[PDB]
């Protein structure tokens, strides 16, 4: 079995009995993303799947372009279980190239636009990945083969190195597909098997890769689509980076295709572009970020326009500023949706029967009934209204990151919780409440530190069973350590042991605290 394989090449899936459950349970089906795709073509076969300038594809369409597709890959020497990067824009093709490759069932590993070939190649090496693919949406930018020629040590085994350029039409974007007659392509993954990678938020330093099976992220996305109350008629409006989780399943551009909808995308944020596309499309539905809602807001365009067939915005990042979501809500004339999600997994929706306070006020509730959110003190569960580290396990939540053994030991608990690092509480209706992260930057002297850096550090030190690094007003950084009893945990060696180590000068601890426990 796949999975076999996998695990020894640093995946770590559900332990058998909470698996069980999740089957008996009805969360995890029976369909890959491909297989979900087909049944798509079957139910809505002429409906409009995507939309992008003069552009649009059907979902017969997509699912045409998609064999065809992942035809010609199957004959470049791509094979099943391959890891594939991938690279784009906001174009249409792109859905032509993910579904592509779920047509042999090789595996994407999502990464941003406007990622740069020193996060490229971090990401290729850990993934083993055997092809980078990179959509452009012009002929200006860089292509797969440049972005590769930038890396500092070779990567023989990435030898698939392919560039689409998005151009006016479809048919021009693809050009290799003219000379290849498309396959009855038959993938044996199951649903149980490893799907994709996707990448953690990348703010504090180079990306860890997340395995999704297909079964767990199809789950998440039939909820999504229930509780963003999408339809067949539903039209949604992508402004976020289509690599994103947000945008993908949240509920995203798959939960618009789950239900037969019709996506339309833009490759820009700017606000008189996006006023027209929702006026011309009537769209009903788009996903945000705060950013763009300042944006949106701000604009003096924004009375131009009919933009009455708005009906829900979600808003996630969980750092929404009631001020401004209630300025969403009476500007737009629309249902706030906050949702707070991780690309490692839990999402949190606002309800759309909600009160607007709740909506202003709070990230909402988990996608599963056997989603768990333990608030956390020293570990121990804190009750409702009391803030703590926000941890979480479910049906969708992964139980390690791919291929990285080492940070998977402190970033999981020892029952299998995953740890956000973020803060918060959960409210006497069981709505979710974001606070802040478990440990900020700190501000020592104009440099920046990543706690978590110093952390894996100290780690090292061989009496060491814990530290929490944290940051003093004067900013000083403190390291509290628990120890296994030693005296030779002190300032001055710690000090040493991190100078030894090569770390950067201005990240070792200014203070140290040898206490039990914290
Ligand atoms: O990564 C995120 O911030 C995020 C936010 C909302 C919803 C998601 O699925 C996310 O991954």
């Amino acid at each position: 079995m796949f999975i076999e394989q996998d695990i020894q090449l640093g995946y770590v899936p559900f332990p058998k009995s909470r698996a069980q459950q999740y089957r008996d349970e009805g969360c995890w089906k029976s369909q890959t993303h491909f297989q979900l795709l087909a049944s798509l073509k079957d139910r809505f076969a002429q409906r409009v799947a995507v939309i992008q300038d003069d552009k649009q594809l059907t979902y017969q369409q997509l699912y045409d372009y998609a064999i065809h597709y992942g035809t010609y890959l199957k004959q470049q020497g791509i094979r099943e279980t391959d890891f594939v990067l991938l690279q784009s824009p906001n174009v249409i093709e792109v859905f032509i190239v993910i579904f592509g490759l779920y047509a042999i069932g090789a595996r994407p590993v999502f990464c941003l636009h406007g990622h740069g070939s020193y996060e490229i190649e971090n990401i290729a090496r850990q993934s083993r990945a055997v092809g980078f693919l990179k959509l452009c949406g012009s002929a200006n930018e860089s292509t797969a083969t440049d972005v590769c020629e930038e890396f500092s040590k070779p990567n023989f085994k990435l030898w698939f190195r392919e560039s689409i350029v998005s151009r006016s039409s479809i048919e021009a974007s693809l050009p290799q597909l003219q000379g290849v007659a498309p396959a009855n392509l038959r993938a044996q993954s199951e649903s149980e098997d490893i799907a994709f990678l996707q990448l953690s938020g990348g703010t504090t330093g180079l990306p860890k890769l997340i395995p999704r099976t297909h079964a767990d992220y199809i789950y998440s996305i039939e909820k999504s689509v229930d509780v963003a109350g999408l339809t067949q008629d539903t039209k949604q409006l992508v402004v976020l980076p289509v690599m994103h989780n947000f945008c993908m399943s949240s509920p995203g551009f798959l939960g618009v295709f789950y239900v037969g909808g019709t996506v339309v995308l833009s490759q820009l944020t700017h606000p008189r572009v996006c006023f027209e596309l929702i006026e011309k499309y009537q769209i009903q539905q788009v996903s945000l970020v705060p950013a763009i809602a300042t944006l949106w807001l701000n604009a003096e365009s924004l009375k131009d326009y009919d933009l009455s067939s708005l009906q829900v915005v979600q808003v996630g990042g969980a750092k929404l500023l009631p001020s401004l979501a209630e300025q969403i809500i009476d500007t737009l004339q629309v249902k706030l949706q906050q949702v707070y999600g991780m690309a490692e997994g839990l999402v949190n929706f606002t309800h759309l029967d909600d009160s607007d306070q709740i909506t202003i006020q709070t990230q909402g509730k988990k996608l599963s009934h056997l989603d768990e959110i333990r608030i956390a003190d020293d570990g121990n569960a804190l009750p409702i209204n009391a803030i703590g580290h926000i941890q979480t396990r479910g049906p969708y939540t992964i139980n390690g990151y791919y291929n990285l053994p080492e940070i998977n030991q402190r970033a999981f608990t020892q029952d299998g919780f995953y740890k956000t690092g973020d803060i918060g509480y959960l409210d006497e209706n069981l709505n979710i409440v974001v606070t802040g992260r478990e440990k900020e930057q700190i501000n020592r002297s104009g440099e920046k530190i990543t706690p978590s850096e110093i952390e894996e550090f100290i780690l090292q030190y061989p009496s060491v069973k814990d530290v929490c690094v944290i940051g003093v007003s004067d900013e000083r950084i403190k390291a509290i350590i628990i120890p296994k009893d030693d005296s030779e945990i002190n300032l001055k060696n710690i000090r040493k042991f991190l100078i030894s180590k090569n770390i950067a000068h201005f990240k070792i601890p200014d203070e140290i605290e040898v206490v039990a426990d914290f």
